């Protein structure tokens, strides 16, 4: 069950076509998926973790270091299903740091920096949320920690997911815009402090990335 | 300034005259607050907290169990502000704790249940939200410890300011409302794990209000 398969082509859009912000128009290239376009995706995509774990006390949980956004609109986008429709969604939220290697540069390890407290989802319905799901790296290590306790279950919705080679071949279960290896940011995509106020997930540019490095 | 601020012989509003779930029927007195109310009130203190607050960093951190979408909204605001305008404010968004009790009757601890890292909001503007303030010892410990790594600057945050007889005292410098002594539920309010799909910040019934005794 792929998703909004987006090949190593997908020209993209110029990015005066939207409401970019001049203070981020030097560092960005071009818009890729446009903002009234996730939600969508969530819109509909929420609407699938409802034909499985509908009828169940649900958890949510969430992973951190800048993954908000994605994380809340999607879940704003449940509570609605569970009135304006007969099949109910009784939930009780979680949350969770796990850290993350926060830059560019190319993928290689699992640094943990907070958000351990698991230890009541033991014997429940439990769905993790991410932003994107890169090299699959550290969120394994999460899946694979999220292996010792025990729920009633654990699939795993993301928004984007990456074909990175260094993808050591994760499938999640649930997928918004499948997209190439790309660096991207705006809307809980950060690059360290900076591009929270573009709802674009557009891609830096080679010289943008060049003003925010740390 | 306290904002929009509730006398007592509030009647709230019938929960007919608006568009609140079927189950969160009969569990519901009368609604206090409409969602709508709060978009346009909350979107404010966005460009009330911007003010005061304006071409800074300012470290966003919440304290968390249950409630995290008002926080959520006063960001989004604050995102927009920058680029529907001529300012910048770059963020950082911490989730904290000092987990709460969540509940009715008697007061007199506090134990930290995850989020634990203030080592960080140092020469920096911080940023706390709290869904609603309601005795004090929570904001108060915590405030009473975020000055202690030495911040650049403290403001407060919170929804609903809960007057009562049993209070600290205390008054948070952003205030949305200022709502009596009730037991509210609705946007970012719940119940042991209940009443969190409803936008409305009704109050629990004499009904639902044991349809889920602690
Ligand atoms: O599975 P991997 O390939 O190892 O990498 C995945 C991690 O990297 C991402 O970082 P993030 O630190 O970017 O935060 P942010 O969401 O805005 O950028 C994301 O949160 C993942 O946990
Ligand atoms: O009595 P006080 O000292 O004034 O305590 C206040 C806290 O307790 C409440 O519950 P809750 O923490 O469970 O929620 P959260 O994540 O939404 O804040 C509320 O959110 C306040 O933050
Ligand atoms: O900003 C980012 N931070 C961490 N990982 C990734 C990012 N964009 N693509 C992958
Ligand atoms: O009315 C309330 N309902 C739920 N939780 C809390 C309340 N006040 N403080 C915490
Ligand atoms: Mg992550
Ligand atoms: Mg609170």
């Amino acid at each position: 069950s792929p998703g909004v398969v987006i090949s190593d082509d997908e020209p993209g859009y110029d990015l005066d076509l939207f409401c970019i912000p001049n203070h981020y128009a030097e560092d960005l290239e071009r818009v890729f998926i446009p903002h009234g376009l996730i939600m969508d995706r969530t819109e509909r995509l929420a609407r699938d973790v409802m034909k499985e774990m509908g009828g169940h006390h649900i958890v949510a949980l969430c992973v951190l270091a800048g993954g908000y956004k994605f994380f809340a609109d999607l879940l704003d986008y449940i509570k609605a299903l569970n009135r304006n429709s007969d099949r109910s969604i009784p939930m009780t939220v979680d949350f969770i740091r796990l850290g993350s290697y926060c830059n560019d540069q190319s993928t290689g390890d699992i640094k943990v920096i907070g958000g351990d407290d698991l230890s009541t989802l033991t014997g429940k319905n439990v769905l993790i949320v991410e932003d994107i799901i890169d090299t699959g790296k550290t969120m394994q290590t999460l899946l694979s920690l999220v292996r010792q306790y025990n729920p009633k279950m654990v699939k795993v919705a993301s928004l984007l997911v990456k074909r990175t080679p260094r993808s050591v071949g994760y499938k999640p279960d649930f997928v918004g815009f499948e997209i190439p290896d790309k660096f991207v940011v705006g809307y809980a995509l950060d690059y360290n402090e900076y591009f929270r106020d573009l709802n674009h997930v557009c891609v830096i540019s080679e010289t943008g990335k060049a003003k925010y490095k740390a």
